């Protein structure tokens, strides 16, 4: 006696060989179709020419009747191996050139994405999840707002949190980007300062932040660091991150909550002032008057600005009764034509 046919028809060992056929523009609708169903074959990739789609199905009976076109083709395998670096390896040309840079801080990445390509968010989405699988959040990023420069951001995959710990230069970081500021590229230049730092200097750092600058720099030297931060979420996070690397500090760092225009006049004068200065900020003047050997001035110059703004600082200078030697880096490319920059002055004796 023998068996059921609706046993039998599941044993066949070999490969599936077939797909459908689509006009590009059912494309999507019948990638979804496919998957609600739920004949969508995982193990080939879906190939396309100018004018049609072909996917990968695992019964041809069920997509005719779903009214789709079945083709016999030789699909490409699914790649068990990854090999790809970066993310434009994962994206046709024509959506990575729109994207903005992607970020990551923690297991938080940040991408920003215009408009026009945003129809294209999954394919974006599974790109960044196929380059950074440890990630858990993926977020779209718009523009700083407000006083305290919060980004503004929209998870668009994974869990609904905006807080992380992130790990640079041998510190954690607890980071909330809904509530705080913060910029990971820094981490360079934050290294930098930190060796070019030597012990027994005080040194004061405005708008600290969740204090990434002065928890690198006291990492690495016996030094003493005055951070001020307006935002108190900020100054609350910044507490909790001395606490959490008090035992691999060498220095010490004294957090201050207030307006740094306020705060600065009523400090005494500092070895070395390091100002992460907001974008747009002007903070020289009150910055290099508390410095009595080293000021580091970060700003945002436009490419045919930079002398003009290396002369203005040399203004402020001589203004101050100041002799100084001024040298001016660029840090980053900002956008285009525009230079994230320090100017790193040298006050003499
Ligand atoms: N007057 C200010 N005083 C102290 N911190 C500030 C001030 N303006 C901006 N910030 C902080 O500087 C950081 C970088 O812009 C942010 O955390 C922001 O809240």
């Amino acid at each position: 006696s023998h068996h059921h046919h609706h046993h039998l028809e599941v044993l066949f060992q070999g490969p599936h060989m077939s797909g459908v056929k689509v006009r590009r523009e059912d494309a999507k609708k019948v990638l979804e179709l496919l998957k609600s169903v739920g004949i969508l074959d995982g193990k080939r990739k879906a190939i396309r020419d100018e004018k049609y789609v072909i996917f990968p199905v695992t019964d041809t009976n069920i997509a005719k009747s779903l009214g789709l076109e079945v083709v016999d083709v030789e699909l490409p395998m699914r790649p068990e191996r990854q090999i790809y670096k970066n993310l434009e390896d994962l994206l046709p040309r024509e959506i990575f050139k729109k994207l903005g840079r992607l970020d990551i801080v923690g297991d938080i990445a940040i991408v920003s994405i215009p408009d026009e390509i945003l129809s294209e968010r999954e394919v974006i989405v599974s790109a960044i999840r196929k380059l950074y699988p440890k990630v858990k959040v993926i977020a779209r990023r718009g523009f700083h707002s407000g006083l305290y420069r919060i980004r503004e951001l929209e998870v668009i995959w994974g869990e609904n949190r905006l807080h992380t710990i992130h790990k640079e230069n041998g510190v954690l970081i607890k980071v909330d980007l809904s509530k705080v500021f913060f910029n990971p590229r820094m981490k360079g230049e934050r290294y930098r300062i930190a060796q070019l730092v030597n012990d027994g200097e005080r040194i004061l750092v405005p708008f600290a932040g969740v204090i990434p600058y002065p928890l690198v720099i006291a990492r690495f030297k016996n030094v003493e660091v005055y951070a001020v931060e307006i935002n108190e979420f900020a100054v609350k996070l910044a507490e909790e991150n001395l606490e959490l690397n008090r035992d691999r500090l060498k220095g010490k760092i004294k957090i201050i909550h207030g307006d740094v225009f306020e705060v600065l006049p009523n400090l005494p004068n500092f070895d070395r002032v390091v100002s992460p200065t907001p974008k747009g900020v002007d903070a020289l003047s009150l910055t290099l008057s508390k410095a009595e050997k080293f000021l580091h001035y970060y700003d945002f110059v436009h490419e045919s600005e930079i002398e003009r703004f290396r002369e203005r600082v040399l203004e402020e200078c001589r203004r101050q009764g100041k002799e100084c030697r001024v040298s001016v880096r660029k840090v980053s490319d900002y956008k285009p034509h525009v230079y994230k920059v320090c100017a790193d002055v040298e006050i003499l004796s």
